[PDB]
Parts: structure tokens; sequence; C-alpha cells
RNA sequence: GGGUGUCGACGGAUAGACACCC
RNA sequence: GGGUGUCGACGGAUAGACACCC
């Protein structure tokens, strides 16, 4: 675990192929951008799991 | 880019040795956690740049 | 046009959708 | 004990630090 601080409007960096950024935040809502090729994957931990458990929408 | 929404306490994840986890926000800042292997890097948008800049500080 | 909260989404979009207030 | 804003940090820690208000 790894814990960062950013306010909104900046970003952040993981690997050497993906970047973020704090789009902004609305409540306890957070809109978070991400920017990396489609040679690796992203998603939601509640979606994650599915590519990984059979696929439900291969195309 | 690939925005995602997240209220605070809930995660997402990124390839598939990468998680993160929205820990929370304050004023303006957002806390964020990142669980990643030491295989891989992971640094602030302002840090990342001096990774592939030059550096002392690792082993 | 602006503010606030909530929602939806394997979505790759600096993205949307809804409600309330000015 | 609670609320709010800000700060610091190549830090791998669900992490810290400061100020204001009750």
């Amino acid at each position: 675990m790894l814990i960062l601080t950013r306010k909104v409007g900046e970003s952040i960096n993981i690997g050497d192929d993906i970047t973020i950024t704090i789009l902004g935040v609305s409540g306890q809502q957070v809109r978070i951008g991400i920017n990396a090729p489609k040679d690796v994957a992203v998603h939601r931990e509640e979606i994650y799991q599915r590519i990984q458990a059979g696929l439900t929408a291969p195309d």
C-alpha cells in the first residue's frame, strides 16, 4: 500500500505506460481519469473480477 | 482517457498486478491508496518525471 | 450559466445521467 | 471527542504534519 495526496486537477503515475488524473470530487464521489494503452487493462474492482472469471461481453 | 466514479471506501484496478483505493478526500485533496509489487514503479506526476531524469535514492 | 448531493457504466470518454437551489 | 481547510512526501505506509471552530 502506497498512499499519496492529490488536489483536484493534478495527476499521478504508475509503471512506465500508465498515468492517472484526479478530475474532481462531488460529495464523496470522485471522478478519476486513467490514461493507458489498450495493450493493458483497466477496470473498476467490481468489473476486474469478471475479466478473470469467464467474460460476459467478449465482443 | 478512461474516467470512472468512486465513492470513498471503494476500489479500482489496473493491469493484472495493480489495485487502487479511494481512501478519502479532504477539502480538494484526495487520499489515494495503491497496491502493486515492487516489480513495478508508482509515483506522483511531480516525481515520476524524476525517476526518468536521474536519481540516487534507490539501492 | 452557476452551486450541491445522488446515480450509472468491462466505460478506454478530461466522459456521462438524475434531482434540488440561485 | 467532532467538523473544516491547508501542508508535506520517489513515500510502497488504509500512511503522516499544521491551523481554525465546537
